[PDB]
Formats: structure tokens, C-alpha cells, sequence
């Protein structure tokens, strides 16, 4: 069986690490490097930020994170081929041996402890080539992109749900209420959205004229707000006012330059993001290729050695 | 900015926590205990199977995964205090030292 | 077209690089000038006015 | 009388005399239109509000005259409330005294 894991095509090992360490390191970039980069509208500034921090990321974290799903996606694998069943037809007999041949050899499974070094390299080129002059390279990292921010759209959107209650539409129809809690966030979102209706670009920062004068629109109603739960509403509902403007600005990123005659138009559509997007997508792939090449070369007979 | 931060209130702290371990977690479930698992028409072992991966996972991994999303949320939340805040006002002056403090 | 409307998501036929190198000359031409006629001004006309 | 007439004229006409006379408001007469328009509506929920406002009201105004358009000074805030305040204070006298003479 470990020879038959030898056996496992570049292909799944690709995608399997490519896919698995991206999405660890999926929120990172939007939560620490591009949401905050995309607080100012200088896009040399959005991009001068994020790659200082890239690159800072990339000694400290990315290889070290890169080789452990590596290190784990052989062993994920390893015990799918080692004691996964026939289906129906499984000698359990011999899982308790597999078992604890498996905890040994993993022990004694050191991956080579310089792959880092070579990963910080290619990592840092990756990044350093920011250059796509080709169309299928945007066409592929816009759709990413997107469902990585649809993702976050929907865990903010069920985070508030929860954090507001049900609308109308499911009080009436399933008979709920909401907690006095939820009619408090309910009534402060409506004074951020209106806040936001107005100021579109308003920064994700609010100023304490903003928290009081929100306690304030709403106490004239009858709602007292503690300013941290207007400032824990904020958040969510900033990022979903967010989101949907960058999924609108993908939108016409992809439709926009679609267009022909629009091609010769220079509207304030700078798809930064998508550059971005496209280098980590582009770096992990690489990543996971030299990861790839160190499991099936090295890796993997010192797992069938021990 | 650090006071300020570590006056944050803990409910913050644990939903935040519990999102992050969630999102490095639920994938691991997911694929190596519970599919796995789901090959079994017996409940009984089904759970017997869960079980036993689940504690080897707490000996061996969701612990380390736990510290290391406490550790990093407490960066994230210090970065967010000390780097520029979301602003306009913002005077970059002072980002070398909060950068370099950090 | 334009730098960066014609590659972003569209099927362009143009790969249009002379623009950016001839911009950025006649920045530098502008740049030149411009500290030329600052030194001029300030140290060199005054000079000739002097000898 | 005294103070209404004050009002007007820190206010303007109404659309009464505007589109009869052919008259119309100055900026700060609009400006401060609004202005009482805001305090007359924050009166409508605290009739018995004290003469004396928070800044934190001044700043709860201001943020609603930018979200229609209007930025003022406190002081002009501060002189409306003084105005309109005084004004609804002696209506509210007045009635009073309506009820004292039964």
C-alpha cells in the first residue's frame, strides 16, 4: 500500500496541496493583508502594503505552514491507503498493526528540514513577478477570487443573521421574535446602512462621533447602545457592504474589459485584487510543485524506509 | 493602542477564536474522520471510529492548532490596534516605530 | 486602448508597450528641463550675469 | 414674538412668502431651517428636554445636516436651540397658564 501511495500521480498531489494550503492561508491575506491595503484608494500604496507584507509572511510563515500540509497530506493519504476499507471488505484484523506502524513511522518521518529554504525563494519570486499579460491567467484568478470573497460574504451574512434574528419573512412565517439584542443590531444596522447608503466609501474605521451619534439615532427611538455592540455591528456590516462592492467590482473586471469597445476606456477600475489573487494562486501551484517533487522524491521513500 | 487592546471584550476574543478553529478544522473533520467513517452502515462503530481519531487528533493536533489560533488572533488584533487604523486620519509618521514595535 | 484596459480580462489585440516607454521619456525630458531651468535661475543665469 | 421674529429672520420665510413675494432663504437661513427643523424633531420625543445640550447632541446634529447636506458651526446649533427651545418653552407656558386660569 505505501507503495501503491509512491503510486499517487503529481496531479492529485498538486491539487490536493495547492488547494489544502490555500485555504489555510485564504483569510489571512484578505483579513491582514488585503482588506486593510484596501482602505486607501492609492493603488501603488495597496500594492507597495501588501507586498512588504507578503514578503515579511512569506520568511516567516508560508514554507513553514506549506511543508506541514505537506507533511499532513501525505500522511491523509498514507492512512486512506493504510487501513481505509474495500468498501465493505476490510480486514480489521490487521488495523491495530497499521496503526502503530504508522505512529513510528511518522515519528521518524523528519521531513528534509531545508525545503523552507528553497520555498522562500520561489515564494518570493512568485510574488516578485507581479507581470500578467495574459487573459486565461485573469480570467482564472478573478473566479477564485470570488468565491474566496463570496466565502467571507456568506460568514459575515450568517453571522449576522445571528447576531439581528430573523427578518419579518421568518417571524411571521415560522412565528419567532427576536431578543432585545437582535432589535438593538437590527435598529443599528439601519443607522450604519443609512450611514453607508450615503457614504459608499466611509472607511472601515469608525470615529466616535459615528458610535455616539449611532447610540444617539437610536436613543431618540427609544434604543440605548452600548458603543462596543455598535462597533461589533459595524464590522460585520462594513464587510458585507465590503464584499459585495468588490464582487460588483469583479463583476465588471471580468464583464467591464470583456467588452471591447470599453478596452480603449480608462474608468477607475484597477483590478489590483485580481494581481494579487493571481501571484498566490500562481506561488502556491509552484509551492505545491516543489512540495510535490520533495514528497515523491524524498519524502515518500523515507516513509516506505521507515 | 495595547491597553486599549487588552481591555478587548471577551466576547469578541471567543467568537473570533472559535471561527478561526473552526475554518482550520472543519476540513480535517470532514475529509479524515467523518467521510471515512460514513463507509460503515453501524452507527455504533461509526462512532467508535470518531471517537478514537478524535482523541488521537486532541493529543497530537487540535491542541497545537488551538494555541497556534489564539497566538495568531492575538497578533491580528494587535496588528489592527498598532498598524494604521482604518481611517483617513491616520498620520504615517508614527508607522515606522508601530511597525517596527509590532 | 490604454496600460491597463487593454490586458485585464479582455481579448486585446494591441499589446501596446511604445506608449509607456515614450511617456516615461518625455517625463524624464520634463524632469530634466525642469531642474535645468532650476539650476539656471538659481546659480547659472546669475553667474553669466556676473562675468 | 420676540423670539419668533428673531427666528424668521435667522431662518427666513416660509414657502408661503418664498413663492408669493418671490423671496427666498440665505444659505444660513437654510442652514439653520434645518437646524431647527432637527431640534424641533428631537423636542417631539423629550418635550421636557432642559435648556442646557450635550456636544454630543451638537455632534448628533451636525452628522444628520452632513447626511442632508449641511455642515454648521456649534455655535449656530447652540443659537437655534436657543432660539427654538425659548420658543417652544414659553407655547408650553402658555398653555400651562391655560390650564392655571381653570
Amino acid at each position: 500500500e505505501v507503495i501503491s501511495l509512491s503510486q499517487v500521480t503529481p496531479k492529485h498531489w498538486e491539487e490536493i496541496l495547492q488547494q489544502s494550503l490555500w485555504e489555510r492561508v485564504s483569510t489571512h491575506v484578505i483579513e491582514n493583508i488585503y482588506l486593510p491595503a484596501a482602505q486607501t484608494m492609492n493603488s501603488g500604496t495597496f500594492n507597495t502594503t501588501v507586498d512588504i507584507k507578503l514578503k515579511q509572511w512569506t520568511d516567516k510563515q508560508l514554507p513553514n505552514k506549506a511543508v506541514e500540509v505537506a507533511w499532513e497530506t501525505l500522511q491523509e493519504e498514507f492512512s486512506r491507503f493504510m487501513t481505509e476499507p474495500k468498501g465493505k471488505e476490510h480486514d480489521d484484523i490487521f488495523d491495530k498493526l497499521k496503526e502503530a506502524v504508522k505512529e513510528e513511522s511518522i515519528k521518524r518521518h523528519k521531513w528534509n528540514d531545508f525545503a523552507e529554504d528553497s520555498l522562500r525563494v520561489i515564494q518570493h519570486n512568485a510574488l516578485e513577478d507581479r507581470s500578467i499579460s495574459d487573459k486565461q491567467q485573469w480570467d482564472a484568478a478573478i473566479y477564485f477570487m470570488e468565491e474566496a470573497l463570496q466565502a467571507r460574504l456568506k460568514d459575515t451574512e450568517n453571522a449576522i443573521e445571528n447576531m439581528v434574528g430573523p427578518d419579518w419573512k421568518k417571524r411571521w412565517l415560522y412565528w419567532k421574535n427576536r431578543t432585545q439584542e437582535q432589535c438593538v443590531h437590527n435598529e443599528t444596522k439601519n443607522e450604519l446602512e443609512k450611514m453607508l447608503k450615503c457614504n459608499e466609501e466611509h472607511p472601515a474605521y469608525l470615529a466616535s462621533d459615528e458610535i455616539t451619534t449611532v447610540r444617539k439615532n437610536l436613543e431618540s427611538r427609544g434604543v440605548e447602545v452600548d458603543p462596543s455592540l455598535i462597533k461589533d455591528t459595524w464590522h460585520q456590516v462594513y464587510r458585507r457592504h465590503f464584499l459585495k462592492t468588490a464582487l460588483n467590482h469583479c463583476n465588471l473586471c471580468r464583464r467591464g474589459f470583456y467588452y471591447y469597445q470599453r478596452h480603449f476606456v480608462d474608468s477607475e477600475l484597477e483590478c489590483n485584487d485580481v494581481v494579487l489573487f493571481w501571484r498566490i494562486q500562481r506561488m502556491l501551484a509552484i509551492t505545491a510543485n516543489t512540495l510535490r517533487q520533495q514528497l515523491t522524491n524524498t519524502e515518500v521513500r523515507r516513509l516506505e524506509k521507515n
